[PDB]
């Protein structure tokens, strides 16, 4: 009575996505696609709680050794059922080395039991820690005790595949060939242009989906995308120009949202060689830029500095204050420009670096006040290139680029899925940073069992990020969206902004 007749939306994703196979995405232009086609063994709500997927039940005795109960009529969309199976086979396949995933890690990071020797071939995939009981029972057996293991099932990275499916070749993921277990299937797609999906009628939960066309429209240039949203082309967008951030409120208030996000962003340096293989440089670096400028006049839409990695809203994470929330810039740029003529730069020899970046408006004018930064107060130069997400996602992996431009968002609500990155068996450790002592912590921490202990360790962790400086932390995210007043259901409040199009609906407008 109060629902629109035409139940279709036009969603906008900042990006064109790399890839719709969960065991080869990386980043949230994929993602957010992912999470509509396909689904895991449960799914988060509004306020990021773990509610049923495919499974209607998890058990633990001691948090590893974990049961999943499956529900009876899940179904992938040719209407062949969900099965445990169906999980043993998507999992071996993300930690087997043929799959070359850029989550394999995940799967040690859970601590599922042989995870690292699969990685590294020194055991085949089928000794992985995770059986089918029965076609509904999934028994996995962790290395160490996981409290939060059942939140890490609600990540991308675990989601089923299904293997007749994956094993009909390299189109399979293809509009009209694509079978997952969501509650939509892809209809179409033109690249770089836009993604179409519509229900998976064999869904468990279809009875409840409303809207029964979603397209996705990528585009990197949030000017454009807001303009699209401002002429009605276009319900929901991914950012808006922080420029424009007075004016929106001024002109659709009630539509400007920026909530607090779990994702920090962050610039790589490269630890293995060029100047930035000195500990000092890369220091006088993340020094010199200007955190709460930036954060103040350069974004403005309620970004934080970011004087640690972990963002503060991480549930379990009570930090350490840094010393150099506590400096002002100008002892920070006066240590800085110290500890550049020590690594031996100044006008005898001039510092040069170049900076990848994906492409953007807001990581271009981030980039050009950081480089700003940079000559002012260290005479340094730096070449900026920017590239699209789906080719900066390899390039960046190349060992090429003196600095990097990257974010992360949290893969589960608890610290250790932002400071595990630098660990040296992280495949997303863009700085390559091998700090023993550094992974040696973190493997600490994860055997501890009060949140206080674990939370001391990762303490100990920021506090070795602040000393080396592999990476600079710049600032936390917010959730910067605008959304029609007649779209109703976006989990606008969920720290993770975890969604799924099967809850949301168009009002009468
Ligand atoms: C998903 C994984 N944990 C991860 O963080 N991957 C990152 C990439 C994660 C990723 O897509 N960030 C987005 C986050 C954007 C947040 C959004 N509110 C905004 O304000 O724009 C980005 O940079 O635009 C990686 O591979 O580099
Ligand atoms: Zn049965
Ligand atoms: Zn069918
Ligand atoms: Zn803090
Ligand atoms: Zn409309």
């Amino acid at each position: 009575t109060v629902l629109a007749e035409k139940q279709e939306l036009v969603r906008h994703i900042k990006d064109e996505p790399a890839s719709l196979d969960p065991a080869k995405a990386v980043g949230l232009p994929e993602i957010q696609v992912i999470r509509d086609l396909f689904e895991g063994l449960v799914n988060q709500n509004e306020k990021g709680e773990i509610v049923p997927g495919v499974a209607t039940q998890w058990k633990s005795n001691d948090n590893r050794i974990w049961t999943f109960t499956l529900r009876d009529n899940a179904k992938w969309a040719d209407g062949t059922p969900v099965t445990a199976q169906d999980f043993v086979y998507s999992w071996q396949r993300l930690v087997d080395p043929k799959t070359l995933s850029p989550f394999a890690w995940f799967a040690a990071l859970a601590g599922i039991n042989n995870a690292q020797a699969i990685i590294d071939g020194k055991a085949t995939p089928d000794q992985l820690g995770v059986t089918a009981v029965d076609a509904h029972t999934l028994k996995i057996q962790l290395d160490k005790p996981l409290p939060w293991f059942v939140n890490l099932t609600a990540n991308f990275a675990f989601f089923p595949v299904q293997k007749a499916n994956v094993e009909s070749g390299k189109e399979w993921t293809k509009p009209g060939n694509l079978i997952g277990n969501g509650a939509y299937v892809l209809k179409e797609r033109v690249v770089n242009e836009k993604l179409v999906v519509v229900p998976n009628t064999h869904y468990w939960d279809n009875a409840k989906t409303v809207l029964q066309k979603v397209t996705f429209l990528p585009i990197n240039q949030e000017s454009a995308a807001t303009k699209r949203y401002l002429a009605g082309d276009i319900d929901i967008t991914e950012s808006f120009p922080k420029n424009m951030y007075q004016k929106l409120l001024k002109d659709i208030p009630g539509q400007v949202y920026t909530p607090p996000q779990l994702g920090t962003y962050y610039y790589a340096f490269n630890t293995q060689k060029g100047p930035t293989a000195d500990q000092r440089v890369r220091l006088a670096l993340s020094m010199t830029i200007d955190r709460r400028l930036m954060t103040e006049k350069v974004l403005g839409t309620g970004e934080k500095p970011a004087w640690h990695f972990t963002p503060d809203v991480t549930a379990g994470f009570t930090p350490e204050p840094s010393p150099f929330e506590q400096m002002s810039q100008e002892e920070l740029n006066a240590q800085a420009k110290t500890l550049l003529s020590a690594a031996g730069y100044g006008p005898q020899k001039p510092l040069k670096l170049t900076l990848l970046y994906n492409t953007s408006e807001n990581h271009q004018k981030i980039a050009i006040a950081v480089a700003s930064m940079w000559k002012k107060n260290l005479g340094v130069d730096v070449k900026l290139q920017n590239q699209e997400w789906k080719t900066y996602i390899d390039s960046r992996n190349t060992g090429n680029f003196d600095v990097i431009r990257a974010s992360w968002v949290g893969d589960y609500n608890e610290p250790s899925t932002f400071l595990t990155l630098l660990t040296s068996t992280h495949s997303g450790n863009i700085s390559r940073f091998n700090n023993p002592a550094y992974d040696k912590v973190l493997a600490q921490a994860s055997t501890e069992n009060t949140v206080k202990a674990r939370n001391a360790d990762y303490n100990a962790a920021e506090k070795i990020l602040m000393e080396q400086a592999p990476i600079a932390p710049i600032y936390q995210y917010t959730n910067g969206r605008l959304i029609k007043p007649w779209l109703k259901g976006y989990p606008i409040n969920n720290p993770e902004d975890v969604a799924y199009s099967r809850t949301m609906y168009i009002v009468k407008h």
